[PDB]
């Protein structure tokens, strides 16, 4: 990978720059020149949704910083917001298909039934009839409990339609 930390920095968009300039201008509150030591960076972590300690950020600055002064800069800072993917609990593949569950379920009954499936068919431009709905729960259902569920739609989305 041609520079994984400097790539995002050197490749900054003008839209995210106007947002970092303000967020970065607050992290330097109390400092002298306009940077962040460790306690000032604690506010940067709280933004995502975490309250780490100022002692754990110090060891993280020497790995991102490229000078050796013991402080973060407008450049070494953006690097910290690049190594963390945009997903703390989510992931991919099996996590990307779970999104269909929302549009598939309507009242959180498990997944879809004879009345809920009518919405998943209307979203598709394909022509749907009454025989296509009764067939959806036929092979689409493995337990035949009356509706479907994430465990069933998992294989149903393996290229069936
Ligand atoms: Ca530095
Ligand atoms: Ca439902
Ligand atoms: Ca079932």
């Amino acid at each position: 990978m041609d520079d994984i930390y400097k790539a995002a920095v050197e490749q900054l968009t003008e839209e995210q720059k106007n947002e970092f300039k303000a967020a970065f201008d607050i992290f330097v509150l109390g400092a002298e020149d306009g940077c962040i030591s460790t306690k000032e960076l604690g506010k940067v972590m709280r933004m995502l949704g975490q309250n780490p300690t100022p002692e754990e950020l110090q060891e993280m600055i020497d790995e991102v910083d490229e000078d050796g002064s013991g402080t973060v800069d407008f450049d070494e800072f953006l690097v910290m917001m690049v190594r963390c993917m945009k997903d703390d609990s989510k992931g991919k593949t099996e996590e990307e298909l779970s999104d269909l569950f929302r549009m598939f379920d309507k009242n959180a009954d498990g997944y879809i039934d004879l009345e809920e499936l009518k919405i998943m068919l209307q979203a598709t431009g394909e022509t749907i009839t009454e025989d296509d709905i009764e067939e959806l729960m036929k092979d689409g259902d493995k337990n035949n409990d009356g509706r479907i569920d994430y465990d069933e739609f998992l294989e149903f989305m393996k290229g069936v339609e």
